[PDB]
């Protein structure tokens, strides 16, 4: 098992080429499963949820093939259920459900289990395929979905603001007969991909990006070629590698839009931010940053996945930050490894009291956040002495060779293979 040997502290400083987003290439390869002719699918990130992604879809009978893009071909498809072994190591294995009882008429898939950062169910899934029409059963811990026929556009108000069921139902919706008016869906840039991934096939979908999507409809889908928007999460996490190091960055291949939130707050915490069509730069000056203040909720707000990274930069601030999370209330397993390494805070309930401290220790500390523990690699980047990351298998399901990346920005990181 993989784990990254970091030796701190480091300036970050350089270019960083921002990778396709990992939240957008993933329901757009299983919204792939709708497509009746061949499909490219461009600038798709090289990182463990893909590899999990290909292997169900070639476990559906799919043909998969990839470098910059994964290829796609879903002509045959002759398997219908998602397997518990896969299931477990991807929550988001639900999305196949959708695309296959629209198109098959069937669809299997594991119903996922617990999840160490909070209570993540599937009900707005699977309420959206009922009211879809759509027939929905638990058996041997599967959920089974059937329909003879098209399923049936329907008036669908979300009791929850949620990514993962706006794209379910949007993606079954676009082959159902009728329309289909989700309303309180999530606004999300991946949410826009998405749709407009499914409307380049020939869906017919608009709002997508409001919290109103109307689809209508149609026979089939055919195929084409689509690339994937920028990583937001990724851009910007290099962009507080830089703010907490001293550092001065340049992002390529982003999509400044997409990340107002974060800028902003980026802003406050004294970083000098410049951005462009595709670019986005950041200066700390060598200068410390400030502290703030940060509520997550969903898009176009602060980003729960952004919400580790800025606990560590206010954990390195001058001043007292409070970060509250809306989204994923038991999101603070990075809290007490960060205070490992040094650092000073309280957890009172969704809230999080930071205390920032001049500098970091290194230290041994675990990852189990495919997202958030990236924070634990950038904190040993800063620290002073050197942190060992175990479980980096982690970070690997969610970053494309995030240490690559560091290592072009001056960081002192090793891959360590050897247990
Ligand atoms: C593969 C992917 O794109 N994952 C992202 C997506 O996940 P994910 O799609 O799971 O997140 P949602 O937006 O669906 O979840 C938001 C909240 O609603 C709750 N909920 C959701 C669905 C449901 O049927 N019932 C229910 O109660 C969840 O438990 C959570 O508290 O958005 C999250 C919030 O931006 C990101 O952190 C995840 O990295």
């Amino acid at each position: 098992m993989d784990k990254f040997r970091v030796q701190g502290p480091t300036r970050l400083q350089g270019e960083v080429t921002i990778s396709g987003a990992k939240n957008a290439a993933l329901p757009i390869l299983f919204a792939a499963l709708l497509a009746e002719e061949p499909v490219e699918i461009q600038n798709v990130p090289k990182l463990k949820d893909i590899d999990t992604t290909m292997k169900l879809l070639t476990q559906l009978g799919t043909k998969v093939e990839r470098x910059g893009s994964v290829w796609i071909d879903a002509s045959n498809v002759n398997n219908f259920s998602a397997p518990y072994d896969l299931v477990k190591t991807m929550r988001a294995s639900i999305w196949a459900l959708g695309p296959l009882v629209a198109r098959f008429g069937q669809g299997q898939v594991s119903l996922p289990g617990g999840c160490a950062i909070g209570a993540r169910p599937v009900d707005l899934h699977i309420f959206g395929l009922e009211k879809l029409g759509a027939e929905i059963k638990l058996e041997e811990g599967y959920v089974k979905a059937s329909v003879n026929g098209r399923l049936k556009g329907a008036h669908i108000v979300m009791d929850k603001v949620s990514v993962g069921a706006t794209v379910t139902i949007m993606s079954a919706a676009t082959l159902a007969e009728g329309t289909t008016i989700i309303e309180n869906a999530a606004r999300e840039p991946e949410i826009v991909d998405t749709a407009n991934f499914l409307v380049a096939l020939g869906a017919k979908i608009s709002g997508q990006g409001t919290d109103r999507i109307t689809i209508e409809g149609v026979e089939r889908l055919g195929g084409g070629v689509y690339r994937v928007l920028p990583d937001r999460i990724e851009t910007g996490t290099f962009l507080v590698a830089a703010a907490i190091s001293g550092g001065k960055i340049v992002c390529r291949n982003a999509q400044p839009d997409t990340l107002d939130a974060v800028l902003a707050k980026l802003r406050e915490a004294g970083a000098d931010i410049e951005t462009g069509e595709d670019w986005i730069s950041l200066d700390m000056h060598g200068k410390r940053p400030k502290a703030v203040t940060v509520r997550t909720a969903p898009h176009p707000a602060f980003p729960t996945d952004m919400q580790a990274q800025f606990t560590l930069l206010n954990l390195v601030a001058e001043g007292t930050g409070v970060i509250t999370e809306t989204i994923f209330e038991n999101r603070f397993m990075h809290v007490p490894e960060l205070i490992r390494m040094g650092a000073h805070a309280e957890i009172e309930s969704n809230t999080v009291i930071c205390h920032g401290v001049e500098k970091l220790s290194g230290a041994q500390v675990m990852a189990t956040d495919l997202r958030a523990s990236a924070s634990l690699v950038l904190a040993g980047c800063i620290a002073e002495g050197t942190t060992v990351v175990d479980r980096i298998y982690h970070i690997d399901r969610g970053y494309e060779r995030i240490e690559d990346k560091l290592r072009a920005l001056g960081a002192n990181i090793e891959r360590v293979k050897g247990e």
